[PDB]
C-alpha cells in the first residue's frame, strides 16, 4: 500500500481550510544528520513535511499561501539540479519536474530562499511557523520578517501574527485516513512476520543482536529498509530495562527474551513487543507473570472502542495486575487499598498505550492523564508489562523477569482492529511455533 | 579481536608526551542525534573520544592534565547513575566504577562540569581543545575560560594559549598499531563474507535493497551491528552514481550491480566494492570495462609499498585507464596527449585511495594531491572505477556501465597486506561462485 | 511638565483594550550598554517600556495579562534590592515598593523570571512579544514557550499565537496626549534657549565643539541632562554633511555654521536646526540660499494642518527650491521640467519632516512616500535644507554652503502649533541677536 | 599634547617583538552602540585598537603579520569610501589614504574581510586573537579558520595555536611612555579645572546635575568632549553611594557634596574626587571625618614610590582610618584588634587605588590583593574615603556623611608625580576658594 498524490493534496487543503485569509504556512524539511566526520545517517524526513509531500530530500520548504476562502497556491523551495552533486551523492528532483511530481504550483531553488521568501510573506497578516523546530528554519524565517519590518521605504510590511501550525497539523495526524490505515496495516504485518521469525530462530547461545539481525532482514525484504525505532532485545534481567538496546548478551537457556521492534513502511511505524522463552518452554514462574500481562492485553483489546479512554482502560489493567500480583505474593494486602496506593508502579511504570503513526510515539493531544475520549481513526499501542527487578523483595523465582506484550490497534466505529495479531501471543501457541521451528 | 585497556592507556600517554607542561587536553563525546521527534539514531561515539576510551556514552569529557615531563593525571566527566533513567533507557557506568573500568584517575558528574572544569584549567598555560567540533563543547570551554579571565580577585587565571589537538591526534590515528590492524583485519573478513553472500544471493527480479538486507544480516551475525557508511547497491545506470543509496530498483537480467558496503567492527571500518553481473555472466562489453578496472586494482596492489604515494600509483592507473579506453574507442587520440589532458576524468572522477580506520574516510594529512610518501602502518583503500554515463558519446554497448572494485590494504615494511582479498574479484571466479550458488 | 501616574495607567489600559482575551503582553527594558571595558554609557530606557512605566531601571519586564473584556492585571519583573549593589551603583525600587510606585498589581524578582514567566503564559491563547527587539528577551520568551510545549504531562500548554505589539504601540505613540504635548512644548523651549545661546556665544576662532558645550550646558540647566541625539555643529563645508558630529574644526569668519541639536526632557525629544553666520553677518550669497530654505520652512508651517501630508507639503517646497535655484543659476532649464526630473535632489536629499516623540526619529506609519493624511496630535519636524557641495558645478559663491532650518510642530484641529519658534530664524533677527550679544 | 605617529608605530613593533614567527595578531574595532531605536551613542573606540592606531572608525581590523625576527607587515581592514554614506553620516578614511595616515603597509575594504582574512592566516602557525571580546570578531575569525581547516584540497592550513594577546597588550598599557604621561598630565589639569569650577559655582538650592553641567562644559572647552565615566555628584546621603549618578537632588545648605568626575582627553582618563560643603563652610563633624580621609590621602601620596604596593600603602591608610574612627567614637576597642578584624570595612569598602589610562579602571595585572610591586611608569589613583550610613549605629552627627578625596599619580624613579594637585583639597583652601567665588 501507499499514500496517493490526491491524499497529499487533500491534506494540504485541509490545512489551508483552517488557515486565516492573507496568510502563509511554512513547513521545513529535516536537516541532514552527521553520524561521524563526513559520514551521515540515512536521511529521515521530518514527519510533518513528509505528511504534506512524500518528498525525501533535505533543503526543501513547502509554502502554502491562502489569499481567501477560495484562493490559495503553493510554492516549493528545493535543491537545484547539479550534475556533479548528482554523480556523487544521488539524483535530485529539481524545479522543472517538481510541480507535476509533488502537485505544487511553483518550485524555486532553495539557494534563493532568502531572496524570495520575504516577497511571499510581504503584506500578509499571518505566518504559520513551527518556531524552535529547527534552528536553520528559524534563521530563514526571522531574516525574512526583519527584511519586511525594516523595509517600509520599499513599501514592505511583515505579518505581525505568527502561529504555531503544529497543534493543528498534529490533530490532523491523530486521525488516520483509510489510505494511512492500509499502510499501517501492512507495517503491522511486516513487523509481525519479523517477530514470528525471531521466535522461530531463537536458540540458547545466540546473542541478543542475532535476533535483531533476523528482524531487520525481515523488515527489509518486505521493503521496510529502516526500523521506526532502535530495536530492543532484552534477555533475562535486560528485559527489565524498557528501551534496552545494547543487545550484547548471550541468550541463556532458562531466561525469557523481550523483543520490542517495529518497521518503518512508507514513513509509518509498526510497534510490536513479544516476550518468550529462549529455550521455547515457559517455566511455571514465567507463566505466572506472563498470564497477568496477557490478560491485561486481551482485556484491553476487548475494551478499547469509541467512548472509552487510555486512562479508563488502564484502570482495568491496574486491577488485573494488582490482583495477579497479590495471588503470587509479589504484593501483600487488600487489593483495593493496594490499587489506591498505586502498588503496581514498581512493576509497571509506563503507560499502557501511546498514539502511533509517522512517529512511533505519535503526535496528538492525549488529555490530562491520557483521559481523552477515543474516536474512530485514532491509532494506538496496547502494551501492558511487568518488570520484576533482580533485587526486588519478592519470591526468588520472579526476580529478574521482564515481560511486555504489545499490539497495535486502530479504533473503529464499533471497537478496534488489531493490526499485529498475526504474530502469536498465547503461551501455548508460542511454544508450538518454537517446537515446529526446531524440528524444521 | 579488540583494543586492550593497555592500548587505550598508551594512546593517552602518547598524546600527553606531545603536550606542553602546564596544560590540559579536553576531548568531548558526541551528542545524541535525533532521527525524528523523540526518537534518536543509534548512538555513534566521536571517533577521537572513542580512540582514547572505548567508552560509548554521551555527555562525557576526557580531561588529560600534564603538570610536567613526568607528572600527569586524567579526569573523566560522565553521566551520574540514575535508577529511573536506567530502568527506561539503559545502564550507565557512573563515577564509582569509571576509574577502574576506563583507567582514569578521577571521575566526576557531567552535571557538575561547569562548577569543576574552570578549577582544572585554573593556572595552566595551555588548553588543547578542538574548537568548532561541537557547539555544546565550545559553550562549556568558553564559559570556563571566561570565569578564569574575570576571576582575578579570586586569584584565577586562564590559559592564554589554545591549541587544536586534532592535527596531533589524527596523525596518531593515521598509523595503526598491531591491535588496530588485527581489528581491521577482522572487519575486512566480515565485510568480504557479506559481499560473497550478496553475489551468491543475487537473482534478476530482486531489488537493490534485498542485497543490502543480506549484507547487513551478515555484518550483524559476526558482531558488527552497524555499517561504517550507508550501503550502496547500484544496478544498471545507478552504478554511475558514486554514493547511490536509494537502493530502490528492481535488478534486471543483463545489468551489472555495484555494491559498496562496509561493516563497523569495534569502531573500525571495512570498505569493499564489488561489481558483478545480476544474472551471473559478464557480457563482452561488461568484461571489456571490468578488465580495465581490475588491471588498475591488481597493478595498484603490486605497487603500493613504503616510499611511493597515492599520487604516484594513481598515475599508473590513469595510464592503464586511458590505454584501455582508447582500445575500446571510448577515447580517441594519442595516449600520452590524452593523459596530459586528463581525458579519463569524465569516466574516473574520484580518487584511487583514501585513509581507512575509525572513519571510513579516515583522518590524516594526505599532502598536496595525495603526494605524501607512504610508510608502514598506514591503512587505505584501493578503488579504481569506470563510470560511463547513459548519454556518453561513446559506443552504445558501454553506456550506463558503472564498475568499481575496491580493496582495503595496510602498508607493511616490504609492501602491503590486502585485508579484503577473501572476496573474489577475477571475473571467472565471480561467475564460478554465482554458478555454484544457483545450483545449491 | 511631566507624565502623570494616571497617564501611564491609561496607556496600559489602551493597550489592553486592543488585546485578545486570554492573552499576555511582554514589554522588556533596555539592556545596559558598554562604553569601554567595565564602564557603561548613561542608561537609556527602551522607549516603549518607558511609555508604559516611566521606570528607568534595566532588567525589568512589564507583563499585562488580559483574561477578558473586564478582567486584566499586571506583573512587573524587576531587580531585587541588594545593599552591596546599592552602596556601589545606586538605589533600586525593589518588589515591595513597586506596586504603589508604578501602579502594577504584582512585582517579582527578575532573577526568578525563568521560574515564573511560563506559569503566567500557561493556558493563554496569545502572547504579544516584540520578537527580535532584544536577544535577552527572545531567550527568556522562547525558553518559557518551550517549557509549556514540552510540559503536557504537567498539564502545561503554550499560546500558539504570537503577535508583535509594536505596530499597535507605535500607532498609540504617534498621537500625543495633552500631557505629552506639554512636555514636548517644554523640550522645544529648552532646545530653543540652547540655540539662541549658541548664536550669542559664537565667535570666529572658536571650535565647533565649543558651541556643542554651550548647548549641552543649557539643556542641563533646565533639567534635560542628555541630548536626544548626537549634536551636529557643521561650520563651512561641514554643513553639507547631514549628521556631521566630529565638531572638531575651528570656525572661520566668512563661513556659516549649521547647528542641529535637541534635548531629551522626560524622555521626549526636541529637534532644532539653525544655520547662521559665524561672524554674525550673512553675505549676499549666503542670504540667497538662506532665503530659499526660509521660504520653504515658512510656507510649510502655513500649510501643515489636518488633511494634508508630508508628501503634499514637500511638493510645494520642491517648487520653491527649484524656482529659487533657477533664479541663482544653480539649476538651468524649465522649472516644471526640472521639478519632473527631481533636479533639486543633489541639493536637498532628505525628507522635509519626520515624526517626533520619545525618539527623535519617532515611531509610527508614514504611508508610502510619507503620504499619510495628517490628523491632530501628530508631532513632526519641518526641516528644509540646501547643501551645495564644495565641488558642485555651480557659481563659485554657492559652493560649500550647507543650510538647514528646522522647527518642531504639533498638528492641531485647525493647523499646527510651532514648539520651537522662540529661537529666531529670520536673517535680520539672527543678525540683531548676534550684534546685541557682541556688545554685551 | 598628543600621541605621535611614531609612537603608534613603536607600540605595534613592541607587540610584534613578542610574537612568534609565522603568526598574525588580529585587533578589532568596537562596534557601534545603540542608544534608542536608530540613534546611537557617540562612538567610543576599543581601547586596545585605539592604542595601536588612534583611529576612530568602526568596522576596522588591524592585522599584524610576523614572518620572522626581521620581517613583518601590517594590513588594515576599514570602511570603503561611500559618497551617500559620507553625505549622511560623516567622512571616511578609505583605503587609498590609510597607509600614509595610519602608517600601515596595506589597507583593504572591511566588506571584503571574509574573502581576504583566511588568505592572510593561511599557513601560519599562530593567530593572536582576543576571543570573547566581540561576537562579530569571533564570527569573522572562526569563519576564516574553518575555511582553512576544511580547505586542504585547495592546499590551505589553519594555525593550530590561538593566543590571547590581551595579557601582553595590557602589560604594555600598564607602563606609560613620556608621551602618554604628557597627555594624562593634561587630562589631570583639565579635570582639576572642572572640579575647581564646580566648587566655585556651588550654591544651596542648585541641583546635583547643575554641577555636572559645569564640569562637562569645562571638559569640553579644553577639547575633552566626553567624560571618561559617568559623573557622580552625591550631596548628603547620596555621598555614601560610590557611583551615585542620578544627580537629581536639590543640594542643601548643611550637606557635603561629593564629586567624582574625569574627562577623556585623547582617549586618556582623568579621575578626580573632591568633597566639599554645599554652603562653603565645613562643620566640626564634617571636618572630623574629612581630616581622616585627607590624612590617608596625604600619607599615601608620600609613601607611593617604586618598591611599595597598593596593598602595603592600604595597610597604612587602614591604621589612620581605624585610629581616627576610634577617637571619634565611631569605632570602639583596641586599635590593633579592630585593624585585625577589618573594622574599617563598613566605612571604607573599596580599594585605595586602581590603574589609570585609556580606561578609567585601567588594564594590567594587580597581583593578589593588589600586592604587585610598583615601578616607574605605572599610573594609578589614590582615593581613600569614609562613608557613614544614614542608619549607622554611631554618634548622630556622623550619619549620612560620604567623603572621598581622589588624586591621580604616576610612579617616578624616586616617588610619584601628582597630576591632579592643581585643584585644592585642604579644607581651609576649599573654604577660601568658595568664599572668593561668592564675593566675585
Ligand atoms: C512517551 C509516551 C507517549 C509513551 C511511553 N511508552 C510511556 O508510557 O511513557
Ligand atoms: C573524501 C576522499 C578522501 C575520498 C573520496 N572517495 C574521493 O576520492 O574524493
Ligand atoms: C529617518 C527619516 C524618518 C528622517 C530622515 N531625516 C530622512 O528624511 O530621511
Ligand atoms: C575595579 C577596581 C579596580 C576599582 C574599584 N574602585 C575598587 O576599589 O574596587
Ligand atoms: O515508551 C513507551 C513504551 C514503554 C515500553 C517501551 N515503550
Ligand atoms: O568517496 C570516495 C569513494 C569514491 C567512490 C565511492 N567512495
Ligand atoms: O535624518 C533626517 C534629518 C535630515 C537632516 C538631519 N536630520
Ligand atoms: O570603583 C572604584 C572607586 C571607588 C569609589 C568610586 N570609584
Ligand atoms: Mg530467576
Ligand atoms: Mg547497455
Ligand atoms: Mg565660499
Ligand atoms: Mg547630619
Ligand atoms: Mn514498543
Ligand atoms: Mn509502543
Ligand atoms: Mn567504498
Ligand atoms: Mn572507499
Ligand atoms: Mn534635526
Ligand atoms: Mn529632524
Ligand atoms: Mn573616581
Ligand atoms: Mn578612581
Ligand atoms: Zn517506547
Ligand atoms: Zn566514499
Ligand atoms: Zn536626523
Ligand atoms: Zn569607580
Amino acid at each position: 500500500s501507499e499514500i496517493s498524490r490526491q491524499e497529499f493534496q487533500r491534506r494540504r487543503q485541509a490545512l489551508v481550510e483552517q488557515m486565516q485569509p492573507g496568510s502563509a504556512a511554512l513547513i521545513f524539511a529535516a536537516p541532514e544528520v552527521t553520524r561521524s566526520a563526513d559520514s551521515e545517517y540515512p536521511y529521515r524526513q521530518n514527519s510533518d513535511f513528509w505528511y504534506f509531500t512524500g518528498f525525501n530530500e533535505p533543503e526543501a520548504v513547502l509554502v502554502l499561501i491562502k489569499s481567501d476562502d477560495t484562493h490559495n497556491h503553493s510554492v516549493l523551495f528545493n535543491r537545484v539540479r547539479d550534475l556533479t552533486a548528482e554523480i556523487w551523492f544521488g539524483r535530485r528532483l529539481g524545479q522543472d519536474a517538481a510541480p507535476e511530481k509533488l502537485g505544487v504550483d511553483r518550485a524555486l531553488a532553495f539557494s534563493e530562499i532568502n531572496q524570495q521568501l520575504y516577497q511571499l510573506l510581504n503584506g500578509l497578516d499571518v505566518v504559520y511557523h513551527a518556531q524552535g523546530e529547527y534552528a536553520y528554519a528559524d534563521v530563514i524565517v526571522n531574516s525574512a520578517l526583519e527584511k519586511l519590518r525594516k523595509g517600509s521605504r520599499q513599501n514592505l510590511t511583515a505579518p505581525a501574527t505568527m502561529i504555531d501550525w503544529r497543534p493543528v497539523v498534529h490533530e490532523m495526524r491523530l486521525f488516520k485516513s483509510p489510505e494511512e490505515i492500509a499502510v499501517l496495516r501492512r507495517a503491522g504485518e511486516i513487523t509481525a512476520m519479523a517477530h514470528t521469525r525471531a521466535m522461530e530462530k531463537c536458540r540458547p547461545g545466540m546473542f541478543e543482536y542475532h535476533l535483531e539481525g533476523e528482524i531487520h532482514h525481515e523488515f527489509n525484504r518486505h521493503g521496510a529498509r529502516y526500523p521506526s525505532y532502535n530495536t530492543i532485545v532484552g534477555s533475562g534481567e535486560n528485559g527489565c530495562i524498557l528501551h534496552y538496546t545494547e543487545n550484547e548478551c548471550e541468550m541463556r537457556d532458562g531466561d525469557l527474551v523481550l523483543i520490542d521492534a517495529g518497521c518503518e513502511y512508507k514513513g509509518y511505524a509498526g510497534d510490536i513487543t513479544r516476550t518468550f522463552p529462549v529455550n521455547g518452554k515457559f517455566t511455571q514462574a514465567q507463566r505466572e507473570i506472563y498470564d497477568i500481562v496477557l490478560e491485561s492485553l486481551e482485556t484491553s483489546l476487548r475494551l478499547y472502542r469509541p467512548g472509552t479512554s487510555i486512562l479508563e482502560v488502564t484502570g482495568e489493567v491496574v486491577r488485573i495486575m494488582v490482583s495477579g500480583l497479590v495471588k503470587l505474593g509479589i504484593l501483600k494486602g487488600d487489593v483495593d487499598e493496594l490499587i489506591a496506593q498505586n502498588a503496581h508502579r514498581p512493576f509497571f511504570m509506563h503507560g499502557l498505550s501511546h498514539w502511533l503513526g509517522l512517529d512511533v510515539h505519535d503526535v496528538g493531544v492525549y488529555g490530562q492523564d491520557r483521559s481523552r475520549i477515543l474516536e474512530p481513526g485514532m491509532v494506538l499501542t496496547v502494551e501492558p508489562g511487568l518488570y520484576i527487578a533482580p533485587d526486588a523483595e519478592v519470591p526468588e523465582q520472579y526476580r529478574g523477569i521482564g515481560i511486555r506484550i504489545e499490539d497495535d490497534i486502530v479504533i473503529t466505529e464499533t471497537g478496534n482492529e488489531n493490526l499485529t495479531a498475526s504474530v502469536v501471543k498465547k503461551p501455548e501457541e508460542i511454544e508450538a511455533l518454537m517446537v515446529a521451528a526446531r524440528k524444521q
